[PDB]
């Protein structure tokens, strides 16, 4: 499915900055400067969560 461009899916669990868990879908709102850290809106509200551990939806 096309999703939008800023869905991203956790990777991994991270626990705080927003907590997410493995399979978690999460909206980028933002990043900080290089990208690492992403501005996430998940089921659970907003915070940032690093790139590292999650992966753009769409491919
Ligand atoms: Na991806
Ligand atoms: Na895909």
């Amino acid at each position: 499915m096309e999703n939008d461009p800023n869905l991203f899916v956790a990777l991994y669990d991270f626990v705080a900055t927003l907590s997410i868990t493995k399979g978690e879908k999460l909206r980028v709102l933002g990043y900080n400067h290089n990208g690492e850290w992403c501005e996430a809106q998940t089921k659970n509200g907003q915070g940032w969560v690093p790139s590292a551990y999650i992966t753009p939806v769409n491919s």
